[PDB]
């Protein structure tokens, strides 16, 4: 019995590509946008879209538009599951100076997020009574901004937590997906999830070392990363971690694939996305 599809989560990054790259302003983005609301009723969530029109750095309006899908909305004990959705508008790491200016798929970035939680929604959706709530958010805008710059990025979810969609929104705990889809990625413990949420980042490594995935959780320290969860700690003060690839041994910190062309659907594992899919699941099934 496998509680986790590695093999739809795979056919959503896809879906999610094929639309072409989701970038804030854009038809595909709108497309995908709408693909994703239904996708996630079709799967029996009460979906919710948040929109407003926010100043990126460089002065564009962005359309923001975070989704909220709940399960059993009037429970006051809460779980919450979060990913972004946009995609950033230029490969501007790229080895070849010359893709600066272009565009990629963010199969990973982006991509690999979204697809584990959608599959997450379709298991949830098929239970007859869940125990507790479980809200999942997909974040816009979180990656349209400038390298020297945090306040630049995670726009939708400095938006999402400042003004949530019920006043003084609690969950008891939130986990971050980002980037979750790589080959050969590499969780270790990143450091503002640990510093604000030792309980859950050890709930959740231990959860995957029992199911056998010692290989892609690993026990040791990893980056201080600015991501969708430290708004939230911060302006909600719910613990919250983030499941990212990332580790100091790589040249930028993130996978090689990261903001370039590459990053695309050959990158992806489906064995990754199976290992974060099955330890989300059952940490999700053991709280109640
Ligand atoms: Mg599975
Ligand atoms: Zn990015």
């Amino acid at each position: 019995a496998d509680l986790f599809s590695a093999d739809s989560a795979y056919t959503f990054v896809q879906r999610q590509v094929n639309f072409g790259p989701r970038i804030p302003g854009t038809a595909p983005h709108r497309a995908c946008g709408d693909w994703l609301v239904a996708t996630l009723r079709s799967f029996g969530a009460a979906v919710q879209e948040q929109t407003a029109e926010i100043k990126a750095h460089d002065g564009t309006m962005l359309p923001m538009r975070n989704i909220i899908a709940s399960y059993r909305p009037e429970a006051t004990g809460r779980m919450l599951l979060m990913a972004h959705w946009d995609t950033r508008p230029v490969c501007d790491q790229d080895a070849n100076p010359a893709m600066h200016t272009e565009t990629f798929d963010g199969a990973d970035d982006g991509g690999s997020g979204v697809g584990v939680l959608l599959e997450i929604a379709r298991y949830l959706g098929q239970q007859k009574d869940l125990g507790m709530g479980i809200d999942i958010v997909f974040f816009d805008t979180e990656d349209y901004g400038s390298y020297g710059d945090d306040e630049s990025w995670c726009l939708g979810s400095q938006y999402w937590s400042r003004n949530p969609h019920v006043a003084g929104y609690k969950a008891e705990a939130g986990i971050l997906l980002d980037m979750v889809g790589a080959k050969g990625a590499t969780f270790y413990w990143e450091y503002f999830s640990k510093s604000y949420a030792p309980g859950l980042i050890s709930a959740v490594w231990q959860t995957a070392a029992a199911l056998g995935y010692g290989n892609y959780f690993i026990q040791a320290d990893g980056g201080a990363l600015t991501d969708d969860h430290v708004p939230v700690i911060k302006n909600l003060g719910i613990p919250c971690i983030d499941i990212i690839n990332y580790s100091s041994k790589n040249e930028h910190g993130f996978g090689d694939h990261w903001h370039t062309q590459r990053d695309n659907m050959q990158i992806i594992d489906k064995n990754v996305l199976d290992a974060v899919g099955e330890t989300v699941i059952r940490y999700l099934d053991e709280q109640v």
